[PDB]
């Protein structure tokens, strides 16, 4: 058991780092599809930004959502 | 089973960062696709957001289910 | 069995965060390819989300569908 | 047995959250060629969706068809 | 023998929801390529569908073709 | 050998639903760029479906292969 | 032996699905690729068919090559 | 050994089924690219076909290849 | 259990060079993505960077998420 | 040994079917680029092919160097 | 233990050239874009390489961030 | 040992059909985006084959790289 | 521990083979979209060189980090 | 030990034809966008060169670091 439900919630604990994976991509392309956008019409700046920052912020949402579930199976693990 | 059913709960637990993944990419390619729209019709910002945070909701939605899940097999365990 | 079909449920259970993955892609790219349509035809708007939210519906149906097995395999094991 | 093809059901249980991906990308993808198809010309609208929930349909059909296969092993296993 | 026949049909059942994958990323890219189609010539609509929903078909068919055999050796084992 | 070679059987039965990946993907392009030709030009309609056709036979046709070869080592195992 | 050689030649014998994967994906393009450029000049139509046809032959061929082997390593099986 | 180096080759036989996924891919292509040209300028039809199927050819040629070695480890195994 | 215990944290640690895969790719399309922009409207510099820094940012925030419990598993493990 | 040795010889021989995979793909674009810009100037013909032909040469080398050592492990085994 | 959490701090160590995959594949895209960029408008050039390196930094940050814990793992195991 | 290090030599030898991966797509687009190129200005030929041959060199080296250890392994085990 | 240590440094240093893979296709891809820009204003040549090179450097940086982590687990094991 | 830490080095020697996968992929990427880029303006030829085989030197690097560490595994193997 502290053999196993030890080492199992480390193993599994860092299983949460394909947290990483699947929004590293998104967000990083809605940086780039603002960046350009912002390039072509600079006054339109900003009113890009809210809304990225918008979503690049529950991109990494759901990333710490898993670093909660890392922490929380690692330092509060049951 | 403590032996198991605890360490695979855990194993199990971590397996739900797969909810990062699918959304990850989608929501950001939205958020992407929504932030040059933008950039073109700044008029018609917001007529956008509107749909992004609508649609944004539930890309995050379907990756708390697991967040979800990913709790209820760890403290909700039965 | 309690060892097995115990941690076996659990498992299992949380391999439907996979219900992430197709839709997470999916979905997202609809609300994307609207939010730039709209962005061209802002007066067309709605005449766009009343099909994207109708999309963007049965998007998130068949993830559910896992977060419905995954919680009936969990508390409602047989 | 009952340790095996108990667990097993399990497993192979949810082994149909497989419906998700499929699907998932697809439909998503119509629900998307279609709402910017819309967004061009307005009064073609439904035109359109007729096909979209037509096809729409059928995505979400050979989601089920495990959902179904899902619970029938799950609920109504032999 | 029951013990393994019997949990093999079961995993080898599910191991049939990957006839979602193939088709569900297909028929989706029928049913997006036909709505654009139609949303630029909308007097050309059904001459588009009867193709949509004539292919649509047999995407749906190599679908069940598993759902048989996902049935088959569930219900129908030998 | 009844354990196994049935089991086997059983598992390698339904390892004959990749049948639907390749083809899914494919036929589905083809009805695809056939449905959005015909909206172009609809008097050439049918000149494309005689091919459609023709190939979404042979697409569908290497799909039984399997479910041919799936059943046959089912209810025809030797 | 009858215990493996058996089971084995079912396993091998299914993993012969993968057949279908690449020519499923391929024909399936020049499929879609001859529909459209007939959609373009229709007085073209055939003098396409006969490659797509010839092409599409041995697309489908090198799928039997397996069909052939998927049977002769079951019902030929040494 | 005969239950080793029997069902080995059996195995190790159809893993020669992924000679198909790469030509299968391919080939379809240089079809597909060759049925849109031949749209374009048909009495530069031939032309064309020459290479296709002197392309073609040695698509399927790395497909048998492996064909030659299934059967060879099969019914020529040493 | 320090056998297990010990050797797991290893390997679950390192299984946190995940945090690299996802970002790696997304940051390095905003950065390429921004690039391209200044070099058409170079005035417009820093109103680009701004973002991309900004994004950039929290990119590299959810790499570091792991790296944290990546060591925290290491020379923090409980 | 000739347990091992035998049965690995073969798996390990039939894993150079993957000499099909990179090529397959690689070739068939070759050909499919150059069957198309001869479509456009079919004075230019051959001047292509020259080429394909180098190239498809060893696109297909290296498909062989297996195919040698598929065999030199098979009937050259040491 | 030495048996173990040695060869796993090995095993785990080199499982940290994932963090060459994610970058390995950004960064080469930034400079990619931001070389063609300033091939256009030479006079931009700095403007350009001073966020190529700024991003350029930190794709190779995050994969540091192993090669820290590489030989974190290897050389201050603890 | 023989029963290990032999087999062993062996599996590892072949999978060092590899080599055949990267290169095979590689090269074969060079060749195809070379074969174009000349269709558009066939008295640049050659100018062209220079550099494709060059680069088609060293694709190909670093697939007998394996093809070296391949048979190192294979006939100069040690 | 010489048993399991050892053929673990073996194992674990030649899964430093993925710094290959990530910079593998990066790099390769600013090269190639440096030689294009160069070819349409030469004299913004060297320009362009600078960066690559630049970039060129540390894609070929963390390769080595494991080229280096490669050889200290091999010939610096600890 | 001779019996692993041979078979060992052996495996893990061949797991180093990864080195190919990436570079083969891209300097072929190079080689393709140069010999193209030349296509175009053959004035500027060799000022295309001088990267491509600069760039086409360092993709051929980080594969040899393999064949490198492939032979020093194998015949300087510690």
């Amino acid at each position: 058991n502290p053999l196993i439900a030890a080492a199992s919630v480390i193993a599994a604990g860092l299983a949460v780092g394909l947290a990483s994976i699947g929004p590293g991509v998104g967000q990083g392309t809605a940086a780039g599809q603002a960046v350009e956008g912002i390039a072509r019409q600079p006054e339109a700046e900003g009113k890009i930004r809210g809304t990225l920052l918008l979503s690049l912020a529950f991109m990494e949402a759901l990333t710490i959502y898993g670093l909660v579930v890392a922490l929380a199976l690692l330092f509060a693990n049951p």
